[PDB]
C-alpha cells in the first residue's frame, strides 16, 4: 500500500532493428557509451546470436529518457547512401 517492497528502480528491453543496432553500439562501444553517461542509465547489449534487443536500467524517467536517445538514431542518417 505505501511502504513494504523491494524495489525501486526499473528496467525496460527496448528494441531495435538488428541493422541500427551496430549504429547505436558504435566502433565496440563508443556511441552507446555516451548515451549511458547523458542519461547516466545502465545499459546493456545483447548477444551476437541473439535477437537485437537493449536492456536498460535505472529509475522510471532516466531507463525511458535514453531508449527515446537510442530509437531516434534509427531515424538520424549515419553513413552514406550511394549503394
Amino acid at each position: 500500500g505505501s511502504s513494504g517492497s523491494s524495489g525501486g528502480q526499473t528496467t525496460i528491453q527496448v528494441r531495435v532493428p538488428y541493422r541500427v543496432v551496430g549504429l547505436v553500439v558504435g566502433p565496440k562501444g563508443a556511441t552507446i557509451k555516451r548515451i549511458q553517461q547523458r542519461t547516466h542509465t545502465y545499459i546493456v547489449t545483447p548477444g551476437r546470436d541473439k535477437e537485437p534487443v537493449f536492456a536498460v536500467t535505472g529509475m522510471p524517467e532516466n531507463v525511458d529518457r535514453a531508449r527515446e536517445e537510442i530509437e531516434a538514431h534509427i531515424t538520424l542518417r549515419s553513413g552514406p547512401s550511394s549503394g
